[PDB]
């Protein structure tokens, strides 16, 4: 219930929420139907439009009109965004050559310049180059200030998760808005685009931009804009907020535009009739241009024009439809669209099986335009499982399709008359789905284009921009400082919590009852000299490149010297942590010799009680074993002798290890051809309670029977060389390059369609598929990488928080 003879009178657009028993006059009053009477009346006035014209200059202030055209509206605060250009004879801010912004040229009475986030919904990155010849105002901005080719938005790219990433800086499993549309098992409630649920506390988490701001000090004009306020009026409305006392006046605003998406939509990405969108949203940015530019505020405030996602053409006619593969289609609810979630309708339905209907839904198709996944096996790149409103079974679908539960859904109800050519949702490496970024302004860089960059990585530069402190979010701070002119936010290396044993020689063989055995009693003292500082140390400034990563968390590790290899071996996890070795462009490949096919050696540095064990593998019918540093790059025969050390063995899957000796057996040594040598370093993830993180000893599920071998849930590589590849990797003078995977270590390759083919038609697409950033693997090993590198840590964040996509251009 609202009292809504109240009145808004002096109180519209009022930045305040205000509760009952009065009527509201806010900018999503209207979404609320909580307005005063006299809201539309005196907030939404349009009298005569929105531009001067030469008759109305210098006119008697009228009350009625929508903006003004007189004398006194500059210090009002609400003359027509034209009027000096019609009236005054100034130019339009499109007309005028751009001028390095060096230094905020603010009115007195400015604190710090403000910032203004011009959010544009489906606005498609490469609208930026196809767009061009109609967008002026924005191609200005574009190529004045500092622009990305694109930006990554998160999965899925849909608008709520990425709006409120956005302002948040968190993965939509964090901050819990997953979707669109979400049932909460613990609140048992619904979260739907129509309706009053949505606007609960309960379902916004973290802590978004305007809530930072207020905390310490910094006003903030209202984000969310009712979709019956024309844009013109939210335009007049954030020149007026601009025009408020010292003491009251904002200094974050959000501007939104329902387009390009709602006619994206209707006509496809490119559809013909998308180009009268592109000219309108364009107009509204030269609008707020020239309006501050009235203001003397055009080289004062920061502006980002940014996007939620991209638009795909996606039609009726491409629909999976679940009832062509589930008998028991009856007994689920599906999430239905450009992703797929799956639960069972009833919680009292005992037979409902998730096991049973991923295997329902796996290859049985050609073609088939969508894949199902546990959860928890989702791409880790994707960061969307950690949260109770993401069901177990999710399907992604491919790119241009939809997924539904039955024909009649889709011709019937909710999926539009099959009138929609366009639709967003899909993985967010896809490249239709990437969106845009311009910063302009005196913070940002002048004609600047920066390599391309995730929105999670935005919140935190708004907080530079602002002077706020960020709340605890997924950015990596820092990590765009490139984009800036200063406020630069200088983080330092975090400090290493553990410190390395070096382990010497300090066990006999026959100590080590491990049920392992190995063909190697073969038989010099330059040899015996060279081998003795192979083990101390003497070969690890080419396999270590970049400093050893620095151990994060409290634990006991050894550092092991070898050769071809060094790693970081865990007494607690029983194999290492890391290893890291170099490959040269030249490298050799060779093979496992057959007297060695089934070697493991004890090594003599590290104890019997923290070793693994033959037996247990041989005993375990399910799981086998693999290296980290693989035998087939050896740099000679006796130092292959190394690779089989019991401290180099990883617990490993038979379906996997085809996964995995491909890699190393086929892949590595073709990226150091490509690349001109490569680093590597490579190790286990345990995430057994898929947040992302590293698990401790008390959360791993499953063991080598009968032992304490952890098994790992996944196996990581990061692959880095000169991104100057006339350079070789081992000696590199300038930046860096880097691609790193974090491949699910699983018991079969259902994942793969095509795995009953040779490793060379279906390894590479699955390793492509779980491409992962340096950040992503710290997180889940609690290990920091790059430590000693010759670059600025600002450059080694970005690095980090690179990935590596596989799309073209
Ligand atoms: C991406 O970035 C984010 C942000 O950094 C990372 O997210 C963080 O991850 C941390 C580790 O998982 C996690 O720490 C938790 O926190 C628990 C307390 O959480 C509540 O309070 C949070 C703080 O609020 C205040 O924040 C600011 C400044 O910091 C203040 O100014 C304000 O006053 C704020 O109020 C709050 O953010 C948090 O929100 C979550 O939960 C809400 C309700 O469910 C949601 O609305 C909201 O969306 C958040 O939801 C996410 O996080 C939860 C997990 O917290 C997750 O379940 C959801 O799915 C979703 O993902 C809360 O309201 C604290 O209780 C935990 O401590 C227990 O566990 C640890 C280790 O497991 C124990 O050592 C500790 O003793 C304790 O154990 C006890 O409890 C156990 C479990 O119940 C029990 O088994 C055991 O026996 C013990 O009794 C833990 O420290 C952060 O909360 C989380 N923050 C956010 C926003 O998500 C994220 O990891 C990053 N991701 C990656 C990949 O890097
Ligand atoms: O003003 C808005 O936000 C501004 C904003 C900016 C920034 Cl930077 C951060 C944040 Cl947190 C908020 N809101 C108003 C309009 C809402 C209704 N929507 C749909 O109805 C819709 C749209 C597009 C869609 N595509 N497919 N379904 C759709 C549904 C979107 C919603 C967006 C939220
Ligand atoms: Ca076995
Ligand atoms: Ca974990
Ligand atoms: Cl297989
Ligand atoms: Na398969
Ligand atoms: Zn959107
Ligand atoms: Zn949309």
């Amino acid at each position: 219930w609202t009292a809504t003879s109240g009145s808004c009178k002096g109180r519209c657009f009022e930045l305040q929420e205000v509760g009952p028993p009065d009527c509201r006059c806010d900018n999503l009053c209207k979404s609320y139907s909580s307005c005063c009477h006299d809201f539309d009346e005196l907030c939404l006035k349009t009298a005569r439009g929105w531009e001067c014209t030469k008759d109305r200059c210098g006119e008697v202030r009228n009350e009625e009109n929508a903006c003004h055209c007189s004398e006194d509206c500059l210090s009002r605060g609400d003359c027509c965004t034209n009027y000096q250009v019609v009236c005054k004879g100034e130019s339009h801010w499109v007309d005028d050559d751009c001028e390095e912004i060096k230094v905020p040229e603010c009115p007195a009475g400015f604190v710090r310049p403000p910032l203004i986030i011009f959010s544009v919904d489906g606005f498609r990155a490469s609208y930026m180059k196809k767009g061009s010849k109609v967008m002026p105002n924005i191609e200005k901005l574009r190529s004045c200030g500092t622009h990305a080719p694109y930006m990554r938005p998160v999965y899925p790219t849909k608008t709520f998760p990425n709006l409120y990433t956005l302002a948040t800086g968190l993965y939509p499993e964090s901050h819990g808005i997953v979707g669109n549309s979400m049932y909460d098992p613990v609140f048992d409630a619904s979260f739907h685009l129509r309706g009053r649920e949505k606007f609960n506390h309960r379902w916004w988490g973290g802590q978004p931009l305007w809530i930072t701001a207020t905390k310490q000090g910094v006003r903030a004009g209202t984000f969310f804009w009712s979709v019956s306020i024309p844009h013109e009026r939210r335009i007049l409305t954030i020149l007026q907020w601009l025009s408020l006392p010292d003491n009251e006046r904002p200094s974050v605003y959000a501007f939104y535009s329902e387009q390009p998406d709602f006619s994206g939509h209707k006509y496809g990405p490119f559809g013909p009739e998308m180009t009268n969108p592109l000219r309108e949203i364009d107009k509204t940015v030269g609008q707020l241009m020239d309006g501050l530019k009235q203001l003397r505020l055009h080289r004062c405030v920061n502006v980002i024009f940014v996007g939620d996602h991209g638009m795909e053409d996606v039609t009726c006619d491409r629909t999976e439809f679940l009832s062509n593969y589930l008998t028991n289609v009856d007994d689920i609810t599906l999430v239905p669209g450009t992703l797929g979630r799956i639960r069972a309708k009833s919680i009292n339905n005992s037979k409902y099986d998730p096991k049973t209907i991923i295997a329902a839904l796996t290859c049985k198709k050609p073609d088939q335009h969508f894949k199902p996944y546990m959860k928890q096996h989702l791409p880790k790149r994707l960061h969307y499982a950690n949260n109770r409103r993401i069901e177990d079974i999710h399907l992604l679908v491919d790119r241009r399709w939809h997924v539904a539960r039955k024909p009649l859904d889709v011709y019937k109800k909710p999926s539009g008359k099959c009138f929609f050519q366009g639709d967003h949702g899909f993985d967010n490496k896809v490249n239709s789905m990437q969106t845009v970024f311009v910063g302009y302004g005196p913070t940002f860089k002048y004609r600047t284009k920066v390599p391309p960059f995730e929105n999670i990585e935005l919140y935190n530069v708004m907080c530079d921009l602002l002077g706020l402190k960020p709340a605890p979010n997924n950015g990596t701070h820092g990590s765009l400082n490139h984009l800036l002119r200063t406020n630069t936010f200088r983080p330092t290396m975090p400090d290493e919590v553990s410190r390395p044993n070096y382990p010497g020689i300090m066990y006999l063989q026959s100590e080590f009852d491990l049920g392992c055995t190995c063909d190697d009693k073969v038989e010099n003292k330059l040899e015996e000299l060279n081998k003795r500082l192979h083990t101390k140390g003497s070969t690890k400034e080419r396999h270590l490149l970049y400093g050893r990563p620095a151990v994060l968390y409290r634990t006991s590790y050894d550092i092991l010297y070898h050769t071809d290899f060094e790693s970081g071996y865990s007494e607690i996890f029983l194999m290492p942590l890391w290893t890291s070795y170099t490959i040269s462009k030249q490298a050799e490949v060779s093979s496992i010799p057959e007297h060695l096919t089934n070697c493991v050696r004890p090594d003599v540095r590290v104890s019997p009680g923290f070793s693994q064990n033959c037996l247990a593998y041989k005993n375990d019918k399910q799981m086998s074993y693999g290296f980290l540093f693989p035998p087939y790059l050896s740099s000679s025969p006796e130092a292959k002798y190394d690779a089989f050390l019991v401290t180099n063995m990883v617990p490993m899957y038979p379906a996997f290890k085809r996964v995995w000796a491909y890699f190393q057996r086929v892949l590595v040594k073709k990226y150091a051809s490509e690349r001109n040598g490569v680093n590597v370093i490579s190790g286990p993830i345990f995430d057994y309670n898929y947040d992302g993180l590293r698990d401790t000893e008390d959360e791993i599920k499953q063991y080598v029977e009968g032992s304490s071998i952890p098994v790992p849930t996944h196996y990581y590589s990061i692959i880095t060389s000169c991104l100057d590849f006339t350079q070789p990797a081992d000696k590199c003078d300038g930046p860096l390059s880097v691609s790193s995977f974090i491949l699910p270590h699983r018991p079969d390759n259902d994942e793969s369609c095509n795995s009953s083919e040779d490793e060379s038609k279906w390894v590479e697409e699955l390793m492509k598929m779980h491409t992962a950033r340096v950040r992503d693997i710290e997180h889940l090993t609690g290990l920091d990488f790059y430590r000693k590198t010759s670059r600025s840590y600002s450059e080694i964040l970005t690095l980090k928080t690179y990935l590596h996509t596989y799309e073209s251009e």
